[PDB]
């Protein structure tokens, strides 16, 4: 039986070179998983706590405490519940910990566990884990949105916005869509040598020049879609997270482009663009508790565009529930570390999809070589990615999987293609 | 390995005493699982077509015919796929009959074999069928829409609207859900016997008493509720399959109730009862092919109630697409046997949950000893089911399962409760 | 028995969005192992043959070609073999090639085999791939060589020395030694962003900044060194990869910060650091061919540093020998691709070891979340490895595995430390 | 798993008739070890203690107080550990004898466990246990140094120099390289009785006769190579172990052929040699800790000839690494029972291989059926060994154990052949 026997945890680096948390599991049938945990690099104030060290060691970030957490004390409250029972584990866990903000034993050490359970239960079910978290009917194949200038916090650069990003919406399959982003993103490499301007990555490995403005940046992507003879639009389309909490002062308004800005100014741009540019996706446009601007956005060109509240949900049904009940955005952005378990992803997945929302798989800034979330998107059937630049191995490593879900899966496979984005 | 090696077929007789085609399936890892096909009294003219023998046997409803494409067919198409590849059993299936409506193999055959194929691969994965099928999320216990006075098709009674049905939407927990329906239904049972009515039971197990109209009987269920010491509304509220399309005369309109009337007329009815009753559903309350009269209610009422396409939608994604598009209806009524397939069937329920529409999983008048739709209903998380009354082991042994769910999932386990219904 | 039973190849993206093999053996006790094949930004000549696709895909840089070798060639020709029978293995491979280069099948598919045929072997064995290969005495964790400032062919900067690296030879353990280097980096990075310069990152996930000259980096990464409260030399050595084949011309000379200039120049300049820096390493100095340079600056430094042979040497035995024989160097940069056969490149590490020369394990430009060296760098016990920064999982994940096997060995484990290097 | 489960140690005799340790070790799996120990009949000064009972039984030289330990401490010491874990297991033992020179628990206890551990690690790996010690690489066949005229210790004869055996360097294969030794033996043995000498035979199964000095035993073996129809020198080269401890008086000097001689002195009889015959080979040509005479000799003849320390060494990384420092001796003779354990073996080899010496693995006077040196001589890929003569089976039985690893290995197999000797 898949009777979890044995949990152990150790400290390794993420891609930014930050200690972060890994989590090992073993079932009384001798079944092995491991499950790392991915770090952001501004993290919203909502999110679960992260239980960092401190002191001298990492410049503080270290995890050490956050391990011993699981060797003390979940290790022995799930040894002897059954793996397949993830609801009961990740309660457990929950209870254990016994705070809102999962401040005890840390979100990073609760996930830690609530994922290595997870995919040892899919081994022990000899299932491959987006089969045994989706069940059977799992097998549309995400569109890669694939964020190849980088600005923002990711960024020692003067770039506002955080992400640019390419979506190969046109592409028959997931290897051709794969193709295409790669083919675009060596592209854009060439032009910003043309032009004289960096090609040094930044954190989710998309280029780190410092382009004057938002327009400039999205004007060197068309560039580079055309260069790679690809049809800006149909073929690819464009994607931001503008993550306008990390550039809006509580109360006081955006700093954004020069000129200070109110949500509706700031609304007003983003409606520009629309115009001027193929976006299919525009994520944290206003901020976290920013909650009047949104519904105006929404209210305002959300028949137009994809909305997606990333920092605004934080992937809490708590938070989700307030949006979708003031009808604040269209999709919600899904990132298992800010909420700290599996099922209450899952929960808020399910209330997303059930409130007629989109949602679209994310990574963060501080990755692992971890592959959990391609086939989380594939097992949640959310036909939408947000996994990096085709550049950087725990980004690439995640489209390397997709590519062999796809695989696997043969022709039961779908793309989502351009079904993801009615509009 | 969970593949295919044997798929066997024989005749059994559903609830009514029909022919029905129940199937076999083999694993070269020694799993045995077997699947039961329901069959509806009057199916819609868009279902996938049921394979009838004809002749003299059984009236012409034998399936023998049925069961030799089985054996002769599909057993040497399919064996050699592995079990948990549904998509691409189903795909192979639908290929091999080669038609839009299933018309070669019969849907009877071909879900026959989509079914027992789909619990073999959850048996050889050593998980209950909800948690293959829905993976480890799968915990919402359905609201039990219990149709405990029949008419329509489903009774030699004179009684226009198919089916009344209870819906205990304030019970904590699914086992005090049942209890209630239960006494409910008993309560029901000495009320008709205090009025001098009939308690022979209908196909789906209500009592068909010849009632004077459609308030008489929700007027009598209202008693039932209060007579087992709950109140309506609050603790048990009201929902109908109107089932229209069996009342409508193609081109014409609705013969109902002594006036012949308009989608229009019938509109203001309905709208009626939601003023007099406690209605948080109504189903097929318009034909088939009504549209244009289901825009209008939907418009109308839609705010108002949960509005639920049944014959309408025949659980088609292309009926259903169209509906969505043209704003029909708010809940999808999923029938695994009107599509043919598991895969048609989940693509359906995703189509409609990514629409921001509900699901309710249905029965047939013809039922098997099959509780396959019992693990289905929790799977997709629909919290919604209508398997008949409490009454007739083809509908109890849904129930039954449903406690075993409800059992197995402990504190995993919640209750759909009146969060099935917003309005 | 661990019988070679089925080979699968497919198409992957490395860490720059590159195409490269991947291939999957399976044995007919079930073992699945897979390997994945990096690519050099810049190839040495008498590197083995990567066989590329050519046309319009990923600017002909697909493998496509190579995966149809694998499945069409190689699979057939291997099946029915002993996996922990490697040499008989990789030489049926190059038997079947048949060419001095591997230009039939290609270094990238035959590797690819090699590799995966190993893991599983080790798998099959029930050991992890460093005690396998290594044999149960495998014990020395490597000194990391952590590329941190990154110029030559890995950065779009005009900065001629390709490696800027630092060597942690004073840490206690592997994991205090990550500790350093990680904290060391994170220091340059708040030192680069004091100084007004780039911290956009390079192929090996170094900072690439257009500093002056070598001279500057080196006091750059000096100051980092103190900056995180450690010692330059005792606590933290340095190292370069001059890689002056890709700054030196045929027949004329290298082309060196302003002046073209002889070996026995060059050779006065790295003398000249030896004084001012505490330099443990320096590799490819001189020409891939320059045979003449390299034994003037091996007798003139090399009892005052550790000289190492990169594109000299490729990997290869019969390039080796002659080196020794001529005293080119004294230690050896091992490259798997560069070979073509995990069994020749070990017969080259075992010529390296028998001369007395050091080995340092290597990865690419190119690398995948492949952790094969990490095993191949403790089972060789070279104690030195060459893996990238401490940032891009591709180079984290290598770093990740040594913390693990460290974490396997306990007692056993010593870290190779200053032993590494007797100068 | 391979965790240890039984440790039983019983006494057997050796080759001369002397008792030794013979070790069982079992698995939790069922594996099935046993490993005897050999001893020297003038033991090195700085050895591991051998346990001896002393008094009356076996003239003191029982092992019965050596087999207690093993029973009563070793066995609960290493019982629970994991067999493949080699460097733990060792470490273990060490420490509980912490003492300098095993000389609490016996060398010859210590190493019992030693070996029998790890011959059961891969018999439970399902591997031959060369190819587990020393990896998928190991296919390096010996050169047997067949030692065909006995004097010295192993001789009750007046031959001053101990060893003088045969190098059949010129043969293409191990079968081949066994065969001329033996035909060179057979031949030997005709001179032998032509010349009216003795042909009983001495410790390791070489010819003892009274022959009157060195050269002429060196003659009479030059004889038999040719009456064998082999070359001397390109075909069957000439080695000696001088053994000059045995013969070496403390401060005095060497007592030698009539002429008490300085170190010197010998160093020039030594090199007349090189000139006179095909020496590949001369192995303690001055005493155990006359540091000064072996730094002249390696000085002067080192060029010219192998030098190989034994008891100046005795398989201790301690020794070893004085004499790499003081540039003593180009070769280690690896002998187990010396050093103690298998791992502590390893190392010297380690050290003696990195510090560009050759090994030459060893049997000793008193050996048993045992053939584990057999097998470390491949692993560890020395391609030079010493067990013997080719007659007493004890010797014969390693020779068996090479032909059969030689058979395994098939095409993979390559004979050291003259490759052994640049010189
Ligand atoms: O803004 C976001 O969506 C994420 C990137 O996935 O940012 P961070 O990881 O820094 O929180
Ligand atoms: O109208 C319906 O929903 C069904 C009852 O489940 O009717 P029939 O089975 O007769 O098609
Ligand atoms: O020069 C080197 O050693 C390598 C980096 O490991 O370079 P490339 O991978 O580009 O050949
Ligand atoms: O001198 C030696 O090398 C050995 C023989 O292998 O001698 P003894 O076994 O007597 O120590
Ligand atoms: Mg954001
Ligand atoms: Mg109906
Ligand atoms: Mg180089
Ligand atoms: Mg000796």
């Amino acid at each position: 039986m898949p009777i979890i026997e044995q949990v152990r945890a150790r400290e390794i680096l993420d891609s930014r070179g930050n200690p972060t948390v890994e989590v090992e599991v073993a079932l009384i049938d001798g079944t092995f998983a491991r499950a790392a945990v991915p770090s952001g690099a501004a993290t919203g104030e909502h999110e679960a706590v992260e239980l960092r060290d401190g002191g001298d060691r990492y410049g503080g970030k270290g995890v050490q405490k956050a391990v011993q957490a699981v060797l003390d004390e979940i290790g022995p409250a799930v040894i002897g519940l059954n793996a397949d029972d993830q609801r009961l584990v990740d309660q457990a866990l929950v209870d254990l910990d016994g705070t809102p903000d999962k401040s005890r034993l840390g979100g990073n050490a609760i996930l830690g566990v609530s994922l290595a359970v997870a995919k040892a239960a899919a081994d022990s079910a000899e299932l491959p884990l987006f089969r045994y978290v989706g069940g059977p009917n799992a097998h549309i194949l995400p569109v890669p949105m694939m964020n190849i200038l980088n600005g923002g916090a990711h960024a020692d650069t003067a770039v506002d916005i955080q992400e640019f990003m390419v979506a190969p919406i046109g592409a028959p399959s997931f290897v051709e869509a794969l193709r295409w982003g790669a083919e675009v993103y060596h592209a854009l490499k060439s032009v910003l040598k043309k032009e004289g301007l960096s090609t040094g990555l930044g954190d989710e490995g998309g280029f780190a020049p410092d382009v004057a403005g938002t327009t400039a940046a999205l004007d060197l992507i068309s560039r580079a879609i055309e260069s790679a003879g690809l049809r800006p639009g149909a073929d690819v389309a464009l994607a931001l997270d503008a993550a306008a909490t990390e550039f809006f002062t509580d109360g006081t308004g955006y700093v954004f482009e020069g000129t200070t800005r109110t949500a509706d100014q700031m609304t007003e741009f983003y409606a520009g663009l629309l115009g001027a540019y193929p976006l299919v996706s525009i994520e944290d446009p206003l901020s976290e508790d920013d909650w009047d601007g949104w519904a105006a956005l929404t209210a305002s060109i959300g028949d137009r565009v994809q909305i997606v509240g990333d920092d605004i949900f934080v992937t809490n049904p708590e938070r989700l529930e307030e949006g979708i009940e003031r009808g604040v955005a269209n999709a919600l952005l899904v990132k298992v570390n800010q909420i700290g378990t599996l099922t209450e992803t899952l929960d808020a997945v399910t209330l997303a999809h059930h409130g007629g929302y989109r949602t679209m798989i994310s990574h963060r800034s501080g990755e692992t070589e971890d592959t959990m979330i391609a086939d989380l998107a594939v097992a949640i059937g959310s036909g939408q990615i947000k996994t990096g630049a085709p550049a950087r191995s725990e980004r690439v490593a995640k489209y390397n999987q997709l590519l062999r879900i796809e695989e696997a899966l043969g022709d039961a496979a779908r793309y989502a293609g351009d079904l993801a984005f009615p509009r």
